[PDB]
């Protein structure tokens, strides 16, 4: 019918579509006409997503997952992304298809994350027939989610003032101390901004921004505690009563 090279297509939804060769007259009616039937099945995705952290996972640590992509008889690059809650990868990652069947499911590798507040997370790694790099966004190829719990770290505080009654227009040392739940992993200093308020004043930060601009400013102090280790360095904040 030509001599051009072959055209190649991508089918964008399911179902069965109908390849037709048609010939037309003058008039442009039907001649003769051949269907070829094409069978566009998304099934047959299996996705296995696991973590491999077992002990009971910290918000300190990074917790790493081992994931897997296979198809039954297909061998075609496909786009993978990333949720841990907060969103996708802006950009899906390529994944060459090269094993099918039941052999092994093509792994993923630098799957990795910090979760900085604790409780319930899930994560989500979904699997798409098109990338999405440009305005198109091919079918959720496949889809899974594992969830698991994060115990939280606290903070628990120790407080004294030098004088244990501060006489009224006298100085006073307030001391505070912070004891954290978890000792902090190797080669991580934490570095802790507090901002303290005492009666004297009779106004304190309503609004947590207001709190954090508070320690972030000059009437704020830092606290150091290094890895490795539970406690902190004493904070000494001197105040006034009247």
């Amino acid at each position: 019918v030509s001599s051009a090279a072959a055209s190649t297509f991508r089918y964008t939804s399911t179902g069965s579509k109908n390849a037709r060769l048609r010939l037309y007259d003058g008039a442009n009616n039907v001649i003769a006409e051949k269907i070829v039937v094409i069978t566009v099945s998304n099934a047959g995705y299996t996705l296995a997503l696991a973590k491999t952290t077992a002990d009971p996972v910290t918000t300190d640590d990074t917790i790493a997952f081992s994931a897997g992509a296979k198809h039954l008889s297909s061998t075609s690059q496909v786009w993978w992304t990333i949720d841990y809650g907060a969103g996708e990868s802006s950009p899906r990652t390529a994944l060459t298809m090269t094993n099918v069947g039941a052999a092994a499911p093509n792994a993923i590798a630098s799957l990795s994350n910090q979760y900085t507040s604790g409780g319930t997370k899930l994560a989500t790694l979904r699997i798409y027939d098109r990338d999405g790099v440009g305005a198109n966004t091919g079918l959720l190829l496949a889809s899974t989610t594992v969830t698991f719990t994060v115990t939280p770290v606290l903070y628990a505080l120790e407080s004294a003032v030098e004088p244990f009654s501060p006489i009224a227009t006298v100085a006073a040392k307030w001391s505070f101390r912070i004891q954290r739940s978890k000792a902090t992993p190797a080669g991580v200093t934490e570095s802790i901004k507090c901002a303290f308020f005492g009666a004297d004043t009779g106004t304190a930060p309503a609004d947590l921004a207001a709190w954090l601009t508070a320690a972030n400013g000059a009437g704020g102090l830092t606290a150091t505690i290094l890895p490795s280790s539970i406690p902190s360095d004493i904070i000494s904040f001197t105040r006034t009563y009247a």
